[PDB]
Formats: C-alpha cells, sequence, structure tokens
C-alpha cells in the first residue's frame, strides 16, 4: 500500500455504490485518467481486529491477473483510513440483475459460464475464492462478468465441508456455484427464509438441495452436479464448462447488457 501520496488528490470521491466488506464503497474518479474506479475506504481505527483479513485480500488480488476477476489498481493509507482502489463495473452485481424479474435460462447459463472461466482460472493458480454468490459476481456496462469479494481464508452458500471445518479445497467453490445457480433461476438461494444459525446445521444434516420448478432438465442436472455432499463425485469448473446446459444455452456476453438495461430501466 502507498503511504506517501494522497488519495484524496489522486482520486475524486463521489456516490456510494455498496456496502462493503469492512467498509463503504464508492464510485470514484481517477483524477489521472478520468477513468471511473471503485474505492472502499475501511477505517482501521475501527476494523482492527480484522486488518489481517483485508491484507490477505489484497494479497490475493494482487496476484491475479485475469479478464474474470475484478481488477485491483493499490491501495493507500490517509491517516486513520486504508483506501482500496479497483476495477469499476458499471452494470452491477448479478444479485442486482434479479430485481426486476427472472432471468431466462440463456442468461443463466452465460453468467454461469463466465462464474465458470473465473473459477477455472483461480483453481489453476492454485487459489479457492471462497464467496460464489450472485452479490460478488459483478458486471461491466458491456457485459463481461467477472469475481469480486474473496472469502476469508452467512451459511447459505457454503459447502458442508466448510461449516463442517473439514479440510477443504476448490470443490468448495463448486458447492457455491450450484448454490448459484440456484439463486440466478430462482432469486434466493435454498432456506432463504430460515434463521441462519438452523442453516447451519441443516447444510450438513440434510441432503443437498435441488432446484425446483419449470427449469430444463440439463439446469437441474447442471445443479445436482454441483450440489453433491461429497466433494470429490462434483466436477471441476474446466468439466462444468463443457456441461450441457452450458453449451445449449450460453451465449455472447454482449447480450447481457440486455439485462443491464431492464435493471436501468426498471429504477
Ligand atoms: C477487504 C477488501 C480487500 C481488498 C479489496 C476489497 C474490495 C472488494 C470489493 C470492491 C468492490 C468493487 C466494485 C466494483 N464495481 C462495483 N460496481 C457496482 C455498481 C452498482 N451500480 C448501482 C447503480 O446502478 C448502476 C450499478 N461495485 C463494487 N463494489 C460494490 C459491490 C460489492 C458487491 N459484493 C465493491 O465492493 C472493492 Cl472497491 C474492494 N476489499
Amino acid at each position: 500500500t502507498n503511504l506517501k501520496a494522497d488519495p484524496e488528490e489522486l482520486f475524486t470521491k463521489l456516490e456510494k455504490i455498496g456496502k462493503g466488506s469492512f467498509g463503504e464503497v464508492f464510485k470514484g474518479i481517477d483524477n489521472r485518467t478520468q477513468k471511473v474506479v471503485a474505492i472502499k475506504i475501511i477505517d482501521l481505527e475501527e476494523a482492527e481486529d480484522e486488518i489481517e483479513d483485508i491484507q490477505q485480500e489484497i494479497t490475493v488480488l494482487s496476484q491475479c491477473d485475469s479478464p474474470y476477476v475484478t481488477k485491483y489498481y493499490g491501495s493507500y493509507l490517509k491517516d486513520t483510513k486504508l483506501w482500496i482502489i479497483m476495477e469499476y463495473l458499471g452494470g452491477g452485481s448479478a444479485l442486482d440483475l434479479l430485481e426486476p424479474g427472472p432471468l431466462d435460462e440463456t442468461q443463466i447459463a452465460t453468467i454461469l459460464r463466465e462464474i465458470l472461466k473465473g473459477l477455472d482460472y483461480l483453481h489453476s493458480e492454485k487459489k479457492i475464492h471462497r464467496d460464489i454468490k450472485a452479490a460478488n459476481v459483478l458486471l461491466s456496462e458491456h457485459g463481461e462478468v467477472k469475481l469480486a469479494d474473496f472469502g476469508v481464508a452467512t451459511p447459505f452458500w457454503m459447502a458442508p465441508e466448510v461449516i463442517k471445518q473439514s479440510a477443504y479445497d476448490s470443490k468448495a467453490d463448486i458447492w457455491s456455484l450450484g448454490i448459484t445457480a440456484i439463486e440466478l433461476a430462482r432469486g434466493e438461494p435454498p432456506h432463504s427464509e430460515l434463521h441462519p444459525m438452523k442453516v447451519l446445521f441443516l447444510i450438513p444434516k440434510n441432503n443437498p438441495p435441488t432446484l425446483e420448478g419449470n427449469y430444463s432438465k440439463p439446469l437441474k442436472e447442471f445443479v445436482e452436479a454441483c450440489l453433491n455432499k461429497e466433494p470429490s463425485f462434483r466436477p471441476t469448473a474446466k468439466e462444468l464448462l463443457k456441461h450441457k446446459f452450458i453449451l445449449r444455452n450460453a451465449k455472447k456476453t454482449s447480450y447481457l447488457t440486455e439485462l443491464i438495461d431492464a435493471h436501468h430501466h426498471h429504477h
């Protein structure tokens, strides 16, 4: 992190665009390029126990160089405040884009395909995302789909072995992807009506969720593949990129601008 430069001279801070982990997130302008950025400001006086978690996510982001992972531009310390500068993605999150109404299976398949490309990248780099969910999938204004908000190394997207504090690996991300597929299809993850502490024992106790409703059998099978209780029975991200649901239904990401437009016109 840069300790000399004054982030308030380098960036113009604009409106809040999100409640982030450990701090609020603002739309900002890079004053030298006039590009829009996302700025997370964390008060390190008021968030002291979590500082190592913040450092860990910065480290992981700084090691990533993929079209499918939100870019990290650096961080600055001013008085007690840490400014973290990231790529601004103007389409908003996939969770945002569920608000006007249901996605169609081409949109679901396209978003899942792009998430899978990001997971393929991370897993090939021996990284685990750890918090795959629609709120952490961001779209550019062109429809590009990228991962953000890595989990630290709410239970609804957690694999059973993560909850049982077993040794887990990248297959935990594949379970979370299955939950995210249900969320993209239905609007909410399984058990969304229940208190989190009940969900904490239901996920290990119960059979895995299934996708309920009038969805194509390939989509239900995609979900069932990801949501195996046994991690070794879950496919890899590489394998899932060849799943018939993806191959039959995914299309150009640029088509997702229609989804972004529907969210803009809805508001
Ligand atoms: C602790 C730690 C360590 C290292 C890094 C970070 C860290 C994590 C995430 C981000 C972040 C980036 C980001 C980019 N673009 C966007 N666009 C939203 C546009 C919405 N508009 C609404 C109006 O209509 C148009 C669309 N939002 C971003 N958000 C907010 C959303 C988070 C979703 N989970 C970020 O939180 C940053 Cl900067 C740093 N954290």
